[PDB]
RNA sequence: GGCUUUUGACCUUUAUGC
RNA sequence: GCAUAAAGGUCAAAAGCC
């Protein structure tokens, strides 16, 4: 039990309960490698047009280094030629969702895996039981178009690319619904980060799952991580640290949600006029404001301003429970953020 | 400090797709 | 070169147990 854990016995509980058992990360880079091979290797061999795939990129918990045990999706972008604009992704997404239904259902009547269902949806959704699975994986298959291309790091994508992305959205409607394209830099923001953060999202992780059980409706998961860097990169900056102070240091800032403007400068910045001005606009938004460091219009926290009143008033509970108190019952202490 | 596990960086391969 | 899985090597972070 997360909430009669001692304060001390965090770093425990992330251990045995949350770190990744060798059963579980082979259970999973098996059941990618299924898939992945599956896509490149079956899907689209039989063009009455080419489709080429081009990547299929490892996102979400698996390619950020972040999985909960036995608990953790397993999140596949695939990235396709004939998707060649964004509204070719929002148009054209579904009759690849089908497709790919339709391929793993055939590869389900041969006996080569058994598979589980379940324009308009985003992703095809499906539990994957092989020989060495049994139990099975959950899997997001979610078709895409490559907006970065084959990049080197340590170098910006093209404020080009933002542009259009921002055109598109605002011609359109739908900010922030074509994060997919940007998945390599949304993992990229976590996966080399020092070890213990990754294990305080973890622990974050399973409190958020703790509220879902219980209040339903909530702000993403992905914006319960973005205040994890945030309380860590403002209030720590080492490899080492108290797990209890920014576990309670997260917490309050799910409190402090009225106030919250955050966002980073890692792939994109002000020196285009074009997202000078985009930025700036976004900043101004309602509270909290939580941009997606791989796309400036995604906004987290932006939906359900019933949802962060809900989830403050469960965090606001959490702070008097046993695992924000030391031995000598005084409360542990939080951060001070910048 | 010892043992182990998790998470990474870099380097070299193998299979596969682009 | 990029992407998935695997094999070898070099380095590192943290955690569990002692
Ligand atoms: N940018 C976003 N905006 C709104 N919802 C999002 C966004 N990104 C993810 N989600 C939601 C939709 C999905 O149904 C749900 C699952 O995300 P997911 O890919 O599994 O992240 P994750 O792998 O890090 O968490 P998990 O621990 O469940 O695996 O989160
Ligand atoms: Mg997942
Ligand atoms: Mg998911």
């Amino acid at each position: 039990d997360l909430r009669n854990t001692p304060a001390k016995s965090l770093d425990k509980f992330i251990e045995d309960y949350l770190l990744p058992d060798t059963c579980f990360r082979m259970q999973i880079n098996h059941a990618i490698d299924i898939i992945c091979g599956f896509l490149k290797e079956r899907c689209f061999r039989g063009s009455s047009y080419p489709v080429c795939v081009s990547k299929v990129v490892k996102g979400g918990s698996s390619g950020k280094g972040t999985t909960l045990r036995g608990r953790s999706d397993a999140d596949l972008v695939v990235f396709l030629s004939p998707l060649t604009t964004f509204q070719d992704q929002l148009n054209r997404r579904g009759e690849f969702i089908q497709e790919i239904r339709r391929q793993l259902e055939a590869c389900q009547r041969e006996r080569a895996f058994s598979v589980k269902f379940e324009g308009n949806p985003r992703a095809l959704s499906f539990v994957l039981s092989s020989l060495q699975l049994g139990e099975g994986v959950e899997f997001d298959v979610l078709p895409a178009f490559d907006a970065l291309g084959q990049l080197t790091g340590g170098y910006k994508p093209n404020p080009q690319i933002y542009v259009k992305l921002i055109e598109e959205c605002t011609d359109l409607q739908k900010e922030g619904e074509f994060s997919t394209c940007f998945t390599e830099l949304q993992r990229d923001f976590l996966k080399q980060r020092p070890t213990k953060l990754k294990s305080l999202i973890r622990l974050v992780k399973h409190w958020y799952q703790n509220c879902k059980k219980k209040l339903g409706k909530l702000p993403p998961q992905y914006a319960l991580e973005l205040l994890t860097v945030y309380a860590w990169e403002r209030g720590s900056m080492k490899t080492h640290f108290n797990t209890a102070q920014g576990f309670r240091t997260v917490l309050e800032l799910v409190i402090n949600y009225q106030q919250l403007c955050i966002y980073w400068t890692k792939y994109y910045d002000f020196k285009n006029p074009i997202i000078e001005k985009y930025l700036r606009r976004q900043l101004t938004k309602p509270r909290p404001v939580i941009l997606d460091p791989a796309d400036p219009t995604g906004n987290l926290g932006g939906g359900d301003p019933k949802g962060w009143r809900q989830l403050a008033q469960e965090a606001e509970a959490w702070l008097n429970y046993p695992c924000f108190k030391n031995w000598d019952g005084s409360p542990v202490s939080s951060w001070i953020l910048l």
